[PDB]
């Protein structure tokens, strides 16, 4: 088998099938990043990135056969889909695209994000009188993403973004009372 | 007619009729801040921009049956109609309430608004290879709006906005292409 081959098939195939497709592709290059300081297996994480999301148990099988069709060991099959499972006893391949996961919720892409998925839900921007509005969903889940990472290196491509996230949330709620 | 009445009552309306109300309430809000160092008829500011949102031509005639039953001499009615001509040869009143339309569309409360926007009619956050990505928007529109404004009281209180709206931006385009 030909890992650079059947990495750039992948990619190829999850492209013409998409968030969208540039969700993807950050994750992979999130995990390929954090791996060339935490290593593990490269092709192993390369692909249950790139395929971390396609499981929405057909839909699995139908990798698993896209899989061996590139006979790939049934082993690292194994492992790939192992891993898609802890991110959609952690092995580090497991840890770092869970981790490049995470990342990408966060930070200025995470604001973005979050923000159009409540724009498709009807999610109130905030209300200062909590419950639901995607504030608070900052306080709740988001801000403490950033802790929860389970690798150095995630940890520190994550300061900058929990950075921006946390100065874009102090100007929210200050121009969102108006104080002055 | 009892001007803090009158106020009050136009204020518990919109509320009980209602972006939403948040926003309506924000644009109140700021063009009072505005007009206390840009001057005006307060009055005629407060109405003009707590109704500047209802007009969405039987709703213009509903505003004007709503005014004259308050008393209010048909020619305020006339300056207040105008002045929400201008928002959705301009009197300072005119100027304020748009500046404070205006400035709600640029900042945290901006960048929120526009991405819950974007997430109600399909519009992709960004796309490096940009003719309807929200990230365009912001070149295109948005980061403009802090300079179209024709008052410096407005201008002064953009400036904190148009700041983390530039830090915002910064940190996208660098988290969008994973750098480092
Ligand atoms: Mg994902
Ligand atoms: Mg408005």
């Amino acid at each position: 088998m030909n890992k650079e081959e059947i990495i750039l098939s992948a990619k190829n195939w999850m492209h013409s099938h998409f968030h969208d497709w540039s969700h993807i592709k950050r994750v992979w290059k999130l995990s390929k990043e954090i791996q060339s300081k935490e290593g593990g297996d490269l092709f192993t994480i390369e692909l249950a990135a790139l395929f971390h999301d396609y499981s929405d148990q057909e839909a699995t099988k139908t990798l698993i056969n896209w899989m061996e069709t590139k006979e790939i060991p049934s082993e690292l099959i194994k492992k790939i889909i192992r891993i898609i499972q802890s991110v959609s006893a952690l092995t580090i391949e497991e840890k770092i695209v869970q981790d490049a996961d995470r990342l990408d919720a966060i930070g200025a892409i995470g604001i973005a994000r979050t923000f159009t998925y409540g724009g498709a839900h009807n999610r109130e921007i905030a209300n200062q009188n909590p419950k639901n509005t995607t504030l608070q969903h900052f306080y709740d889940k988001l801000l403490l993403i950033k802790d929860q990472l389970n690798t150095e290196t995630a940890k520190t491509i994550a300061k900058e973004k929990q950075k921006i996230m946390q100065d874009f949330i102090q100007a929210l709620e200050k121009e969102l009372k108006v104080l002055e």
